């Protein structure tokens, strides 16, 4: 007898739900680019007894009797986050990416301190000085964009920017930023204007880790990210700090801070992803990423379609849909319409509202992670263009549909479950 | 091949710890009052690809496509949230209690607010305004404490506390309070100074759900609580209120306000959590929680130890140590060298600090769940007595451990594992 034995006896309609969202998964092709599949053995872990633990504290710092294993397991994701980000300090405890940045926020400023970061529409996140998150809320946030010539930043502008705000922080790193980013230039305007720097690296992590993208940590006072986007673990949070001192304060913050009881079960998923991510597969893995996201905008182009920034240097791209006289809206539709999945999203300088947009974002991790490679890629380029330029078009639609459930069929998802 | 199966395969390491992990579960008895021990069913949730899902909105309102199955699920866990505590509102995606917390002072105040709550040392929770806790670090955090009389609260010297100090938010529900706690009294109060009124009922949470303590969601203009104690659920929070028009000010401060993207796997499990505590059986648990608790609290007065308040009318109970000549952290560790798991807690009007206390809570929450009844929890009174009494005496240690071993042998913990 196994749980999910136990599932199915004792709750048949989340049993069955449960069910259809394996089937969804395997049926459609995900390139919303925050997302991935994760691994077997962290879904292993996440199914755990882990999840009954109270462990506040850290290891062998707890408030709690019984923590032994859990300090054992905690200590392996620390050990091997610091490993694989070259990092003299990790938290694993954060929750969430939102609840990591939260917890840097309680370290390093007061109410109404100012922040700068990336323009929520040029690829910032919410958490990074939205009005509507508490990042906004109870801080001066300021923004800087991209160029409107190159769609890329400018660090000469970035420099002037923060001269004339003079932020306590600054944040790199973005939700939607297709290009290498220069952490070193960032260093050199936070020294110049004394800002605090933090790297949000929650979507390119994995590529960081994989030596794909230059690591943040020698540089920044701290990085954060998310374990499950690029970095393919399960969902949640983590800090790091080339500073053990301040790491120190992070883990204040981290609890008692911002939060409670950690979870346990979910950090040893986060050791395992680490784990992985040690691995030559993974570094193999992250370049295919990048060659697979470059092979589907190089096809977007050749169908006519305009890239923001005029291609990617990572795991993600931002479709402008002018050539198709449609609204990220529409076009995020549209495409569910033939079975993908993707995210609109406001280009830089988009003329509609965050709630309508220009543009479609697309990004290859989750694809990639089921085996696809470059001219599967370019089909599925095809297969997006024929849709967007014909979208009255029924047998267009149907030959989509036709298209995507072949591409499903060649590389199953988790192939042992059902 | 199993999730379980590709672990051992590829992680031998977290995969061992893991397993240790479930003996340690088995072999100690498992005292802390804030710990469960969720259902196989509730586990192979967490187990499941849900956490491969983006998701962030509510259902049918979400940022992402795919989500017509997330959508599924979460409507059940609301709609069984709304059931299991009749509430005309539900937010089932806060990541902890901490986090539905945190949410809930987003939408009421501002920071500098002042907040009302149980003194620490009382039995109030860090996020009700300790001062090395958010809301104790941007809030004005005042406290009330219980009478050094009766050791339970005195509801006209809360109303005096309120009048002096004109707070913006009052909080109710607590970590360490043994008695029932009267919500009536506290909208009084709250009405009377023009407050808001939060109850936190994590602890509690469950036997409000069962009718065997009463329900704060008609009175109080808020109620969170966590899955994971008495309710026996995930980790994780949930917001409840009475107020629909409300309920949609608390969701736009759980997303965007204050997290990203929920845990839909973890958000199954609360589903199948609220599921099973809808069942006849969780009320017969409930009951059986208090009885035993009683019991054990009964036994150890039985031996000459003091229980804060006299009793419990819950599923905890704080044991003063004077009579012993032992502080909480001795106490706390005694009782780990014989295989009992517990946390040392400060008493009301503790002479030592918090980091030493005159105090340990017991609960009976999770050894319930394992099939003891009430004489099963005297006899656990008694190995804690004989073990505390006798500190120096191996030959009391040993008869501690092979008691202990007995109760583990005869109630056996999740049999179907290895
Ligand atoms: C009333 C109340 N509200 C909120 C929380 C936080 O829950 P979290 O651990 O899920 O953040 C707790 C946790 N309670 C833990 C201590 O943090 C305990 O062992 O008692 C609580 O007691
Ligand atoms: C840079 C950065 N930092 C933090 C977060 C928050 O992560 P969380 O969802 O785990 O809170 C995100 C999430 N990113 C989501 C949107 O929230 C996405 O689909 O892009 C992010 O992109």
């Amino acid at each position: 007898q196994t749980n999910l034995d136990f599932l199915l006896q004792t709750d048949p309609t989340i049993s069955g739900m449960m069910q259809k969202e394996l089937q969804r998964q395997r049926e459609h092709l995900e390139l919303i680019a925050s997302e991935n599949f994760t691994s077997p053995a962290v879904m292993a872990t996440q199914g755990s007894v882990l999840t009954n633990k109270y462990a506040e504290g850290l290891p062998k710092k707890r408030y709690y009797g019984g923590c032994e294993f859990i300090d054992e397991i905690e200590q392996v994701a620390i050990d091997r986050a610091k490993e694989l980000f070259g990092a003299a300090s990790a938290n694993v405890q954060p929750h969430s990416g939102a609840q990591a940045n939260f917890a840097v926020f309680l370290t390093l400023l007061k109410p109404g301190d100012k922040i700068m970061g990336m323009d929520l529409s040029h690829g910032g996140h919410l958490t990074h000085g939205s009005p509507a998150n508490v990042s906004g809320k109870w801080f001066e946030a300021v923004h800087y964009g991209v160029s409107q010539e190159t769609e890329q930043l400018d660090y000469d502008h970035i420099l002037e920017v923060a001269r004339q705000e003079r932020p306590k922080l600054i944040i790199c790193g973005y939700s939607a930023y297709p290009r290498i980013i220069n952490f070193e230039k960032f260093r050199a305007i936070a020294d110049e204007v004394g800002a605090y720097l933090l790297a949000d690296i929650a979507h390119i992590a994995g590529l960081v880790a994989s030596g794909h993208h230059p690591n943040p940590v020698p540089h920044c006072d701290v990085v954060t990210t998310t374990t499950h986007k690029t970095l393919r673990g399960p969902r949640g949070g983590l800090i790091l700090t080339r500073d053990p001192e301040l790491g120190k304060k992070f883990n204040k913050s981290v609890f008692p801070g911002t939060q409670g009881g950690p979870l346990e079960h979910v950090i040893a998923g986060k050791a395992v992803a680490f784990g992985e991510a040690l691995k030559p597969e993974f570094k193999a893995y992250s370049g295919q990423v990048i060659a697979n996201a470059q092979a589907m905008a190089q096809q977007l182009q050749n169908r006519g379609f305009k890239i923001v920034s005029g291609g990617t240097d990572n795991h993600l791209m931002l479709v402008d849909l002018r050539s198709v006289n449609l609204t990220g809206k529409q076009a995020d539709q549209l495409v569910s319409d033939v079975n993908i999945t993707a995210n609109k999203n406001t280009v830089p300088f988009d003329p509609e509202s965050p709630f309508v947009t220009s543009g479609l974002r697309l990004g290859s991790p989750a694809m990639t992670t089921r085996g696809l490679g470059t001219e599967d890629f370019a089909e599925i380029a095809n297969i997006i263009a024929d849709r967007l330029q014909n979208p009255e078009d029924e047998q267009v639609k149907q030959a989509c549909v036709q298209r995507v459930a072949a591409l499903c069929e060649r590389f199953p998802l988790y192939p042992h479950l059902n």
